[PDB]
């Protein structure tokens, strides 16, 4: 079976030009860990199947943060990607974050010719790109982001849809409390389909460590600030 992920650099937006090198950046979302690569660098260059014309990064490759091979994608793990290409005249491109699983490998990644909205600024979008057999189940990376935003794409699969929305509050609620009110919260389940008090149990749990001193970590809102932005009772 095949533990190579292809990415299709030959058919692209205009503003890619045409492709000289490619690169994955792949990093774990949820049930694995992996040491973070260098944008661009030794460990992220794909080679290019001479027979299909296709790049692939093969994920057997993998190495742990001790150097060691990690022995692949893990079932019940979700994964991330971003491809970026140096084209010809030595610009650099890539695409937006792709959701990754093991139902994946050996399936290829294109350009839509759609976008997404970025997730550091709603006034940028990223280019969009999707699995061309997995598109139902993995694809754009959709967020909850810094401001609130429910991004589109696909969500991960072993983190639930109330653990995803602790998460953001998690991350967001104290540095964007303007942002971060009881009504775009509400919005925020409703969007991504969190039941309210589904939500407040991911957070207690997820957020043990982190609830338990507030100074060591101020972004982390107390219980009963997200009890209310929840709008639940812990009773």
């Amino acid at each position: 079976t095949d533990t190579k992920i292809y990415f299709d650099a030959s058919n692209l937006p205009a503003e890619w030009g045409t492709t000289k090198t490619v690169y994955c950046h792949l990093y774990a979302v949820a049930g694995d860990d992996l040491p973070e690569t260098s944008w661009q660098g030794k460990a992220e260059k794909c080679k290019k199947d001479t027979a299909t014309g296709l790049y692939y990064f093969d994920t057997a490759k993998l190495k742990s943060a001790d150097g060691t091979n990690h022995g692949g994608l893990k079932d019940n793990a979700d994964y991330a990607v971003i491809f970026s290409t140096i084209d010809t005249k030595s610009q650099s491109h890539q695409t937006c974050n792709v959701t990754l699983g093991k139902p994946c490998l050996g399936d290829t990644i294109y350009l839509t010719g759609g976008t997404v909205e970025n997730t550091e600024d709603s006034s940028k979008r990223d280019f969009a790109a999707t699995w061309k057999n997995n598109s139902d189940n993995y694809g754009p990376k959709a967020a909850i982001t810094s401001l609130g935003h429910v991004t589109e794409g696909r969500f991960p699969i072993y983190l639930s849809r109330a653990e995803m929305v602790a998460q953001a509050i998690f991350n967001w609620a104290v540095k964007n409390p303007k942002n971060y009110t009881p009504e775009t919260v509400a919005d925020i389940c409703a969007q991504v389909e969190a039941e309210p008090m589904d939500v407040y149990n991911a957070y207690a749990e997820m957020y043990a460590t982190e609830l338990a001193d507030p100074a060591a970590y101020p972004d982390c809102a107390p219980l009963t600030t997200v009890a209310t932005l929840l709008g639940v009772d812990p009773s």
